[PDB]
């Protein structure tokens, strides 16, 4: 039950795809791979395409190639990009060099969208309600997103909701320095590595994509690591002894009890005139010591979200083992893992 495939150049990119994909537009290529806009003649589904870009060259990509359609494969959920299909023209893992990614073309992200522009509270509202059910289904497999941002949201004409890009990290140093988006969705603890970080570091995320929907303006847009930390310790007071003894960096310990004490602010002042219910979440989410942050799970539950809440299809996830994180396998192995995630796959019913 192989299809056949056909073969076309896309900005100096050979494409060999199933014949049910058809009317092929180029949407972007980078270090990533390049991403295609197609239509699904078998679905009716508008789809992306993703060619992966030399996925087996050394081990570490190897590596990546495995964990991304792992964590693709993984994912079956409304809120969450998941794969529609995976493919490749090559008939025999010896002649395996090449992996197509499909899932549901959206067409969008959020910052390219609403960047800049302050949102109706019914419309975040919508938004961030779909950004947590998404993340209640990747939270109960133990997934952690880990770089939560605008630009990770996809999002269609009718403001509906995909979360991307993640499981996966892992940037450079270069890429989080300096005045960058990289690096202004990012949990305090993980920013500055404190200690060991688990989920909730997604939650802080939540708080600040949902302030800059509400105001139109980005909530901790630091110059620097230390110039954002210092925003951040502004709005949600400096740590208290509870917090300081869970951070198990001596040096960023150190570094914390420098700095002048400050109470946390007053959210109603910061966040004038928004939905109380808004600023109650808002509290709830960003909140320094991540113990004592909502979850996704409870955070549906609140009132913010009456109109969209519902407790029956707000689906949880099956586990995710990752133990092949632990890992250290040669090229061919990873290679030859991959070649088995991708014939083993079986479509959405
Ligand atoms: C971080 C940079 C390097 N990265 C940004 C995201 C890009 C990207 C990747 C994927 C993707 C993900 C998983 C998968 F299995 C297959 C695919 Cl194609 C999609 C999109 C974008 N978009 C999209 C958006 Cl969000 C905005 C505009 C146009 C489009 Cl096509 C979709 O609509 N659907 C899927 C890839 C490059």
């Amino acid at each position: 039950e192989r299809p056949t495939f056909y073969r076309q150049e896309l900005n100096k990119t050979i494409w060999e795809v199933p014949e049910r994909y058809q009317n092929l537009s180029p949407v972007g290529s980078g270090a990533y791979g390049s991403v295609c806009a197609a239509f699904d003649t078998k679905t009716g589904l508008r789809v992306a395409v993703k060619k992966l870009s030399r996925p087996f060259q050394s081990i570490i990509h190897a590596k990546r190639t495995y964990r991304e359609l792992r964590l693709l494969k993984h994912m079956k959920h409304e809120n969450v990009i998941g794969l529609l299909d995976v493919f490749t023209p090559a008939r025999s893992l010896e002649e395996f060099n090449d992996v197509y990614l499909v899932t549901h073309l959206m067409g969008a992200d959020l910052n390219n969208i609403v960047k800049c522009q302050k949102l109706t509270d019914d419309h975040v509202q919508f938004l961030i309600y779909q950004i947590l059910r998404g993340l209640k289904y990747i939270h109960s497999a133990d997934i952690i997103h880990r770089d939560l941002k605008p630009s990770n949201l996809a999002v269609n004409e009718d403001s509906e909701l995909k979360i991307l890009d993640f499981g996966l990290a892992r940037h450079t140093d270069d890429e989080m320095t300096g005045y960058v988006a990289t690096r202004w969705y990012r949990a305090p603890e993980i920013m500055l590595n404190w200690m060991h970080y688990n989920q909730t570091v997604d939650i802080w995320s939540v708080g600040c994509i949902m302030a800059e929907l509400l105001t139109g303006r980005t909530l901790f847009p630091g110059t620097d690591h230390i110039d954002q930390l210092k925003l951040i310790l502004r709005l949600v007071g400096t740590p208290g002894a509870e917090l300081l003894k869970k951070i198990s960096s001596e040096s960023a310990r150190n570094y914390i009890q420098s700095l002048t004490q400050m109470p946390k602010m007053n959210f109603a002042n910061v966040f004038i005139g928004a939905n109380p219910l808004a600023v109650d979440l808002l509290e709830k989410m960003l909140v320094l010591d991540s113990d004592k942050r909502i979850t996704a799970a409870q955070a549906l539950a609140h009132a913010y979200f009456a109109q969209y809440h519902d407790p029956d299809d707000e689906p949880v996830a099956d586990p995710y083992d990752q133990s092949f994180e632990s890992r250290d396998l040669l090229i061919d192995e990873w290679k030859s893992l991959t070649y088995d995630e991708v014939i083993s796959f079986v479509p959405p019913p």
